[PDB]
């Protein structure tokens, strides 16, 4: 089943290779430039307004759509 949105356990793969974003996720010598895109955690992209990282698919729809683009942290 598929319930919570929310990170999820990991395998042992095997025979593939580590992302260059240094992020602990192994695609392989082909998905590679499919996973920094979109599909890698560490991408390194926060939003400016919410600030909280995000994927290529949200980053590019939320930049209009995003839950806090006022209200933000209190102490910072
Ligand atoms: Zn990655
Ligand atoms: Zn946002």
């Amino acid at each position: 089943g598929s319930s919570g949105s929310s990170g999820h356990l990991n395998t042992c793969s095997f025979n593939v290779i580590p992302c260059p974003n240094r992020c602990p996720m192994k695609l392989s010598r082909r998905d590679l430039p499919a996973h920094l895109q979109h599909d890698c955690p560490k991408r390194r992209l926060k939003c400016e307004f919410c600030g909280c990282d995000f994927s290529g698919e949200a980053y590019e729809s939320h930049e209009g759509m995003c839950p806090q683009e006022s209200s933000g942290p209190s102490s910072g």
